[PDB]
Order: structure tokens, then C-alpha cells, then sequence
């Protein structure tokens, strides 16, 4: 239990998140194994997974509740294998979407797991298992993604073997998961908690960053890959320092020290200060000897990001006076993702306001300048209510 409660629970994170696959999944699709056009990659796979991870992001912060959060995990596990299992044995697009449609599922079990950290530990740990789950995570996604181009670049495996050494680590991961210890109108009840507990000051605040902060950094991470590809080593080397950094930030958010009360705002806003002027960076940044700076730009803004995230699960998790740890992650990640959907409508669709990736990013940064101007003004009004 010493070593089974917190260890373990990081294994299994850092074991869950080991794909080989997942980064080469468009690639494998595109080759001639299964032998896909274009069009059919674009138009038929990928809108699936919009689609379907909002259609099962509603139900699965419902039920991880009561089920506990155990068999969503076991859950995640399965999904996640069947997703290869149709990945190798599919012939037509129909088994596609319906492996998008298992993988959209799996994104919408990961809130699943960052609360089943804080159900299984005592309060007074939150801050530091938090940190941990994080960095297992994250260094799992790091080192999926290292072997991943490892096993592809200097290595010589085909695609197909190296999707076999990924359902070969997920059967793992799914043993993992056998082995988690499950902790011991029904609506009406917990919506009627929900918006009891977001009359607290703590994790209104850091609701309203989850919904609002997610969405920006997800749309800055979702659209970087085009505007670096607008502008093939160097674009991974970013994206597998920017996961290890927000690795080491991860582990050290579970180590800060600051009282939750006062420098709470304020920490938002300077990270979110931070962030801004970061995207811009990445915005207004073309010069062709100046590419090494748009990367050190992305490294430390995933960084930021995700340093604030297991502080952001800690806060929610102790000011919450309830079993209802998924439910709030659930809401947030809900919200953050139609945010997230409604600003891509805007300025990046043709229907509304359209503009190149260049322009977007400096939209993107103005977003985030108002977002910390938000905290900044929220701080003094709070600093002023001493
Ligand atoms: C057809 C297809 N299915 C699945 C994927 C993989 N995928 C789609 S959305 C998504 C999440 C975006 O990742 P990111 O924002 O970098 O994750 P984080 O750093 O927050 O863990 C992933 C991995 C893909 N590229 N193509």
C-alpha cells in the first residue's frame, strides 16, 4: 500500500501513455499496407473524432463518478486496444471510424484518471500526487514519442511492427489496470453540488482557467504543426523537449509552496502573462535564421502550461467537499473543448473571420493578453478586498 498506493498509480500513467503508433497513425493509414487516399483520411476519419469525443465526453464524466474510477480506466485501456486491433485488421473506412470512434473515446477517459489520483490518497498529499500522476503522464507521452521516431527513423521496422510493439505495451497497460484498487434524482444531486462548489472562491477560478487557458494552449498546440509546416527532424525535437519539459514543471508544481489564497490570481496571470507574449513569439517570429527561437518559444509555453495543470487538479480536488473530482474535470474539459470549437469557428472557418496561420497566432496571443489581463484586474480587485 506505501509503495502500491502512489508508485504504482504513476506506473500505470506512465505505462498507459506508451504509443509507439499514435504519432505514425495518418502515416500508416497513408501506406501501402492499407492503401488510403487522402480524402478519405480527411473527410471521413479525423471529423469522426471531433464528433464522437464530444458525444462521449458527456456520458463518461457522469458515470467515472459512481462506476468509480477504476473501470474507466480499465475502460481506457480496452478502447485503447481495440483502436490497434481495428488499426491492423482494417479493410474500409468503416472500421476507421469506428476505431476514431474508440479513440475519441479514449480521450475522454483521461479526466478518469487524473481524479482517480485524488480519490485514492489522503488531502493532505493532493499537491504532491498531483505533480507526480502529471509527470508520470507526461513522461510517458515523451518517451512514446522518442521511440516512436526512434523505432522509424534509425530503426528499420515497418509500421506494421512497430503498431505490434504498441498493442504488445497497451495488453500491459491493461493488466496495469487490472490490478488498480477501486475506492469505495441522482442528477439533480450532483448538478446541485456543482453549483455549490463553484460558489467557492478556489475552484471557480481555477474552473474558469481550465475552460478558458486549455482551449488557448490547446488551440496553439493543434495549430503549430501547420504553421511550421507552412513555414523534419526539427519539428518533433520541439514537440519531445516541449512534453519533457512540461515533464520537469509537472513534477515541480507538486513541490511549490504558495499559499492558495492570496498569490493564487496572480500566479495565473504571470504564467498566462507568460504565455502571451510566448505565443506571440511563435507568431511574429519569421526569419530563417530564427526558427531555433520559435522552438524555444513552444518548449517553455507547453512547459508553462503544463506546470499550472497539477496545481489546477490540486486546487479543484481539495476544494472540492466531495466525491465529485471527475465531474468538475469532466465539466471543464467539456467547456474548454466547446471554447476551443468556438474560436476556431471564428478565426480560423471562412464563415467568420478568416485568416491565414500567421494571423491566427497573433489572435491567439491577443486571446491569451486578454485572459491575463482578466487575472491581472482579478487580483487587484481581490489584493484591494484584502
Ligand atoms: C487519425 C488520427 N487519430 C489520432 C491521432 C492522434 N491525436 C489526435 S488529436 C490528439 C491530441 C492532441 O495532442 P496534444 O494536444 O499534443 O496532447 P497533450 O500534449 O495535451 O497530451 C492526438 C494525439 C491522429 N493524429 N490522427
Amino acid at each position: 500500500s506505501w509503495r502500491h498506493l502512489v508508485c504504482y498509480l504513476c506506473f500505470y500513467g506512465f505505462m498507459a501513455q506508451i504509443r509507439p503508433g499514435e504519432s505514425f497513425i495518418t502515416p500508416y493509414l497513408l501506406g501501402p499496407d492499407k492503401q488510403f487516399t487522402r480524402e478519405q483520411v480527411t473527410n471521413e476519419i479525423t471529423p469522426v473524432l471531433s464528433y464522437s469525443y464530444l458525444a462521449v465526453l458527456v456520458p463518461v464524466f457522469l458515470l467515472t463518478d459512481y462506476l468509480r474510477y477504476t473501470p474507466v480506466l480499465l475502460l481506457q485501456g480496452l478502447s485503447f486496444v481495440s483502436v490497434w486491433l481495428l488499426l491492423l485488421l482494417g479493410h474500409s473506412v468503416a472500421h476507421m471510424q469506428l476505431m476514431e470512434l474508440f479513440y475519441s473515446v479514449t480521450m475522454a477517459a483521461r479526466i478518469a484518471y487524473s481524479s482517480y489520483i485524488f480519490s485514492l490518497v489522503r488531502p493532505a498529499r493532493y499537491q504532491r500526487v498531483a505533480g507526480y500522476s502529471r509527470a508520470a503522464v507526461l513522461l510517458g507521452v515523451f518517451t512514446s514519442s522518442v521511440l516512436g521516431q526512434l523505432l522509424v527513423t534509425v530503426g528499420r521496422v515497418s509500421f506494421s511492427t512497430l503498431n505490434y510493439i504498441s498493442l504488445a505495451f497497451l495488453t500491459f497497460s491493461v493488466v496495469l489496470a487490472l490490478f488498480l484498487k477501486r475506492p469505495k434524482s441522482v442528477l439533480a444531486r450532483m448538478l446541485r453540488e456543482l453549483g455549490d462548489s463553484l460558489r467557492r472562491p478556489q475552484l471557480r477560478l481555477w474552473s474558469l482557467w481550465w475552460v478558458f487557458n486549455s482551449a488557448g494552449y490547446y488551440l496553439v498546440v493543434y495549430y503549430v504543426h501547420i504553421l511550421w509546416n507552412e513555414v523534419r527532424v526539427y519539428n518533433f525535437a520541439a514537440d519531445a523537449a516541449s512534453t519533457l519539459l512540461g515533464a520537469i514543471t509537472s513534477f515541480a508544481a507538486g513541490f511549490v509552496k504558495i499559499r492558495w489564497a492570496r498569490w493564487s490570481k496572480l500566479l495565473i496571470a504571470g504564467v498566462t502573462a507568460t504565455q502571451a507574449g510566448l505565443v506571440f513569439l511563435l507568431a511574429h517570429t519569421r526569419h530563417p535564421s530564427s526558427i531555433w527561437l520559435c522552438y524555444a518559444a513552444f518548449v517553455l509555453f507547453r512547459g508553462s502550461y503544463q506546470f499550472l495543470v497539477p496545481i489546477a487538479t490540486f486546487q479543484i480536488a481539495s476544494s472540492l467537499s466531495k466525491e465529485l473530482c471527475a465531474l468538475v474535470f469532466g465539466v471543464n474539459t467539456f467547456f474548454a473543448t466547446i471554447v476551443k470549437t468556438i474560436i476556431t469557428f471564428i478565426v480560423s472557418d471562412v464563415r467568420g473571420l478568416g485568416l491565414p496561420v500567421r494571423k491566427q497566432f497573433q489572435l491567439y496571443s491577443v486571446y491569451f493578453l486578454i485572459l491575463s489581463i482578466i487575472y491581472f484586474l482579478g487580483a487587484m480587485l481581490d489584493g484591494l478586498r484584502h
